[PDB]
C-alpha cells in the first residue's frame, strides 16, 4: 500500500500542469504522486488532432509533453524522478473510497492520500455505446489518447489513398476531416446538425468553414447519422449506412460525437451538477481535501454568475494551477483569489485558425472578409447582449488583433454601428 500526501488521479493536461505548479510551490521528494492509466507522462492532448497527424515532421512523444503547449518548460519523465514526484503509469484506478482516502488499482494495489486532485478528464463517446449495428468493425476509430492516435496513424498508412468518413461536426470532426484530407484521403463528413460546430458557430461563420472545406474537396453530408456499417469477411469496415438510406464507402471511419466527464469513480461520494463534480472557486469538491480540475469540474464562473463546466485545454491548465495554489494556500493559511475565468476557445485546420473569447449570447454581427477563396481570410464576429459586447470571434487574427478581441470580451464595452469597422473597434478599446 502506497502513501502520499498529494495524489493527482489522471495523467493528462491538468495533471502535468498541477505537477508544474506543485514544483513552483516547493513540493518535496516523496510527497506527490500522479496515477495514470496511460503509459506516458502527461502531454499536451491538443497535439493529437493536429501535429500528430502531419504526414511529415509530425509531433511525437516526448516532444509534446507538457508544458510545451503554452510555451512552458518540457516535463520529461526524468523531471518527475529528479523532483521525487512519483509517476505511477499504466495503472487504472477502479475504486476510490473518499471516506478512507484510499484508491485501488485494477490489479488490487492500493494508494492513500491526504489531498486528492481528481483530473480524470473525459471519456470519448463511442457508437458501440449506442449499440449501433456493426460499430465493432475494425478501422472505426476514436481519438482521445496517444494510444488512439497511434492506431489512427497506422490506419492512415495502411489505407493510403483510400476513403475516409468522419462522423460528427464538432471539434473532432472539423480537425480530423482536415487531417485526413492532408493525408491524401477522399474525405466525407457526416453530421446531424444544420451547420458544423452548432454550439459556437453562427450560420454565417459556419457557412464560411463549410465552403472552405468544400473547396478543399471535403464532401459534407448534413442532416443525418450513421445507423450501421458493413464489414468484410475480416470484419474491417467497408461502408457507412446512413439514416437517410444512403451508403458511403469507407476504408477508415473516424468518429467524434462528444465526450463526457469521467466521474463514475465518485458517484454518490461528491455533489455533482451539470454532469460534472461540483466545486467552489478553489476547485475544492463537497469533500474536504478533494479537488476536481479540468474537464470534470463544474465550477462558479465569476464573470457570468453561473456554474459551468468547460472541456477545453486553457481551463485545464489554469484550473490545475489554481487548485495547487489553493491547497498550498490552506497549508500556510490562505488567502487565494477566486478563479476568474475568461473563456478562451480555438481551433486550427488547413491554413485556418480562429479564437473566441467570452460568451456567445445575444445578437451577432459579422465583420471583415469572409471569402473562402482566401488568402489568408480574416473575419470575425461580436455577440451583443444588453448593449454590451459579450463575446468575440476572429479568424485569421495577428497576435495584437487576438489580444484586442480578448480585451473586448473581458471588458464588455457598450455599443450601434460596429459592423462599420468591426476589427478597428477592438483595436481601439
Ligand atoms: C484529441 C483532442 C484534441 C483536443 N484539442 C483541443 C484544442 O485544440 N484546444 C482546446 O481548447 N481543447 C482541446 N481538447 C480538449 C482538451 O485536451 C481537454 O480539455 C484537456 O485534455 C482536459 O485535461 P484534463 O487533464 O481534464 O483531462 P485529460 O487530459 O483527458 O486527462 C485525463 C487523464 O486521467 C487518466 N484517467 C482517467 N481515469 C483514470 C483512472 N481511473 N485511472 C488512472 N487514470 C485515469 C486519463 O487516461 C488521462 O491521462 C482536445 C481534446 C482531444 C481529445
Ligand atoms: N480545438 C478544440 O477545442 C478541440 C479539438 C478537438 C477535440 N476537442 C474536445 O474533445 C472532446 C471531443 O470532441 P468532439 O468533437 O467529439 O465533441 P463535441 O462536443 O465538440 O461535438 C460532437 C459533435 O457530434 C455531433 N453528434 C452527436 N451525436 C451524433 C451522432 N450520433 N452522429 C453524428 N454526430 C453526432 C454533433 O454535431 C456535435 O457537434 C470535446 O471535449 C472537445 O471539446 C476540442
Ligand atoms: O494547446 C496546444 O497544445 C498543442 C501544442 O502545439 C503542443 O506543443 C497544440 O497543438 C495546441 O493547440
Amino acid at each position: 500500500e502506497k502513501h502520499f500526501k498529494y495524489v493527482i488521479l489522471g495523467g493528462g493536461v491538468a495533471a502535468g500542469y498541477a505537477a508544474r505548479e506543485f514544483a513552483k510551490q516547493g513540493v518535496k521528494p516523496g510527497e506527490l504522486a500522479i496515477i495514470s492509466k496511460e503509459a506516458v507522462a502527461p502531454y499536451e492532448r491538443p497535439a493529437l488532432s493536429k501535429g500528430y497527424l502531419f504526414p511529415q515532421n509530425a509531433a511525437r512523444l516526448p516532444g509534446f509533453h507538457v508544458c510545451v503547449g503554452s510555451g512552458g518548460e518540457r516535463l520529461l519523465p526524468e523531471w518527475y524522478s529528479e523532483k521525487g514526484i512519483e509517476l505511477i503509469l499504466s495503472t487504472e484506478i477502479v475504486k476510490a473510497d473518499l471516506a478512507s482516502k484510499t484508491l485501488t488499482s485494477a490489479v488490487g494495489a492500493t494508494f492513500t492520500y491526504e489531498i486528492l486532485i481528481i483530473a480524470t478528464g473525459s471519456s470519448v463517446i463511442k457508437l458501440s455505446d449506442f449499440g449501433t449495428q456493426g460499430a465493432d468493425s475494425n478501422n472505426i476509430l476514436y481519438l482521445r489518447e496517444v494510444d488512439d492516435a497511434d492506431k489512427l496513424v497506422a490506419a492512415i498508412q495502411a489505407k493510403k489513398g483510400g476513403k475516409a468518413v468522419i462522423v460528427g461536426g464538432g471539434y473532432i470532426g472539423l480537425e480530423l476531416s482536415a487531417a485526413l484530407k492532408i493525408n491524401d484521403f477522399d474525405v466525407t463528413m457526416v453530421f446531424p446538425e444544420p451547420w458544423c460546430m452548432p454550439r459556437l458557430f453562427t450560420a454565417d461563420i459556419a457557412a464560411f468553414y463549410e465552403s472552405y472545406y468544400t473547396n478543399k474537396g471535403v464532401k459534407i453530408v448534413k442532416g443525418t447519422v450513421a445507423v450501421g456499417f458493413d464489414a468484410d469477411a475480416n470484419g474491417d469496415v467497408t461502408a457507412v449506412n446512413l439514416k437517410n438510406g444512403s451508403v458511403l464507402e469507407a476504408d477508415i471511419v473516424v468518429v467524434g460525437v462528444g465526450g463526457r466527464p469521467l466521474t463514475t469513480l465518485f458517484k454518490g461520494q461528491v455533489a455533482e451538477e451539470k454532469g460534472g463534480i461540483k466545486t467552489d472557486a478553489f476547485f475544492e469538491t463537497s469533500v474536504p481535501g478533494v479537488y476536481a480540475v479540468g474537464d470534470v469540474a463544474t465550477f462558479p464562473m465569476k464573470m457570468y454568475n453561473e456554474l459551468r463546466r468547460v472541456e477545453h485545454v486553457d481551463h485545464a491548465r489554469k484550473s490545475a494551477e489554481q487548485a495547487v495554489k489553493a491547497i498550498k494556500g490552506k497549508e500556510s493559511g490562505e488567502s487565494v483569489v477566486e478563479y476568474d475565468y475568461l473563456p478562451y476557445f480555438f481551433s486550427r485546420s488547413f491554413d485556418l485558425g480562429w479564437q473566441f473569447y467570452g460568451d456567445n449570447v445575444g445578437d451577432t454581427i459579422l465583420f471583415g472578409d469572409s471569402d473562402p477563396t482566401s488568402a489568408k481570410p480574416k473575419f470575425g464576429s461580436y455577440w451583443i447582449k444588453d448593449g454590451k459586447v459579450l463575446g468575440a470571434f476572429l479568424e485569421g487574427g495577428s497576435p495584437d488583433e487576438n489580444k484586442a478581441i480578448a480585451k473586448v470580451a473581458k471588458t464588455q464595452p457598450p455599443v450601434e454601428e460596429l459592423k462599420k469597422e468591426g476589427l478597428q473597434f477592438a483595436s481601439k478599446i
